[PDB]
């Protein structure tokens, strides 16, 4: 007799984690279309509670704008906790990404740097409302269709000044936060933006660990295998400086020389 069950009608399962799943549903009343996040509901007062609770906190300020995904509802059932969110019709980054790979035919320059721009100018929005996002990568990105790009997967959003971080994936981290060094958190979005760009650039799988790892955090990008300019490829060598404070910020980012030509 839910709220979930009686208003929308699941049409397919898009996403799977621990204790939740995520469909594309049609609302009932007004015929749209979204993508519904149900999770068993944490235990009442925990620090997973907490955390599940920025998650809604965050959709719930940050979605005013173009390039973060848009909210529209969250309520709790008897053991669930569902958030419906805007529904994008390309699916994820990583999607493309895989598919790239197979082909043998990745984003080019114009394309990559018009995603480092629009993703750029998502962050951008976070980093002013207070914010960070701490988990940024290919699959925590979506598309739809000229190309946008949006961030989604607000999960590990936490204000800017925050003295307690949740680390996102290792493939992405920043060496600074992996030390509990939080002085410098916008810095780590930008790192982990840069290596989603390199990731669409048609790269190899990053590591999670091991020596690579370490080679890219001394500011080193893997290979890329295809021809990039000298300057859109010391844009993104920089973006990963083991000094966060020599990385770009969004708003540098976003109105940097390189990404010029990207502009609509
Ligand atoms: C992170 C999660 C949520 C967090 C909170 C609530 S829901 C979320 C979105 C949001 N927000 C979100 C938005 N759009 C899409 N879109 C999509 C995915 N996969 N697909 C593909 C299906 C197979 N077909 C064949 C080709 C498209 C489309 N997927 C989304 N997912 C997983
Ligand atoms: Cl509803
Ligand atoms: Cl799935
Ligand atoms: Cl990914
Ligand atoms: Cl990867
Ligand atoms: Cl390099
Ligand atoms: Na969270």
């Amino acid at each position: 007799k839910s709220r979930y069950t009686t208003e929308f009608h699941e049409l397919e399962k898009i996403g799977s984690g621990e204790f939740g799943s995520v469909f594309k549903c049609v609302k009932r009343l007004d015929g749209c279309i979204y993508a519904i996040k149900r999770s068993k509901k944490p235990l009442a007062g925990s620090v997973d509670e907490q955390n599940a609770l920025r998650e809604v906190y965050a959709h719930a300020v940050l979605g005013q704008h173009s390039h973060v995904v848009r909210y529209f509802s969250a309520w709790a059932e008897d053991d669930h906790m569902l958030i419906q969110n805007e529904y994008c019709n390309g699916g994820s980054l990583a999607d493309a990404i895989s598919e790239n790979y197979r082909i043998m035919s990745y984003f080019k320059e114009a394309e990559l740097k018009d995603l480092l721009l629009q993703v750029g100018r998502g962050l951008r929005y976070i980093h002013s409302m207070s914010l960070v996002h701490m988990d940024i990568k290919p699959s925590n990105i979506f598309i739809s269709r000229k190309v946008m790009f949006k961030i989604g997967d607000l999960g590990h959003v936490t204000r800017i000044s925050s003295p307690q971080v949740e680390e996102g994936d290792s493939r992405f981290l920043a060496n600074e936060v992996l030390q509990e060094n939080y002085t410098h958190l916008p810095k780590a979005d930008i790192f982990a933006l840069a290596l989603t760009v390199v990731c669409a650039a048609g790269a190899e799988p990053l590591p999670r660990n091991g020596d690579q790892w370490h080679e890219i955090r001394q500011g080193r990008l893997p290979r890329i295998p295809q021809v990039l300019s000298q300057e859109f490829t010391e844009l993104l060598k920089v973006m990963i400086h083991p000094d966060p404070e020599r990385r770009p910020s969004a708003m540098a980012l976003v109105k940097h020389s390189v990404l010029l030509s990207a502009s609509r």
